């Protein structure tokens, strides 16, 4: 199990523009295109990202390419973030994957808002952190996915995903 397989499980793979859980236009493996109500804007963003006239449809290869870019961006983003970096550095490999998952899903800013939970991860207080992170909008909106990530942080293993 690795980050890609993990996220592939949590986001799925769609080759046609779609609405994510909050109604935003997305494609591929959880690649957000735009937060605008317009499919036109979405289709525009899509072409800009792929570099071709897509007409809201991409190929597998294209979906995987966007995915490679997003994971890399997430990692670099974490490593640049003053708040996130220290947390990342203090963790074991599995739990680092869990932090990357959250960043991929909600952005650095969204994650940075788990101040309290993050501080607990840093102090290796596994159970407390899990309980705290569950008190969030994130958990209430996508509970099964949140549960999988939370268990990953609590246990440091891939169980939730196997
Ligand atoms: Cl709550």
């Amino acid at each position: 199990m690795n980050i890609f397989e993990m996220l592939r499980i949590d986001e799925g793979l769609r080759l046609k523009i779609y609405k994510d859980t909050e109604g935003y236009y997305t494609i591929g493996i959880g690649h957000l295109l735009t937060k605008s109500p317009s499919l036109n804007a979405a289709k525009s963003e899509l072409d800009k990202a792929i570099g071709r006239n897509c007409n809201g449809v991409i190929t597998k290869d294209e979906a995987e390419k966007l995915f490679n870019q997003d994971v890399d961006a997430a990692v670099r983003g974490i490593l640049r973030n003053a708040k996130l970096k220290p947390v990342y550095d203090s963790l074991d490999a599995v739990r680092r994957c869990a932090l990357i998952n959250m960043v991929f899903q909600m952005g650095e800013t969204g994650v940075a808002g788990f101040t309290n939970s993050l501080r607990m991860l840093q102090q290796k207080r596994w159970d407390e952190a899990a309980v705290n992170g569950a008190k969030s909008r994130w958990y209430n909106q996508t509970p099964n996915r949140a549960k999988r990530v939370i268990t990953t942080f609590r246990t440091g293993t891939w169980d939730a995903y196997k």
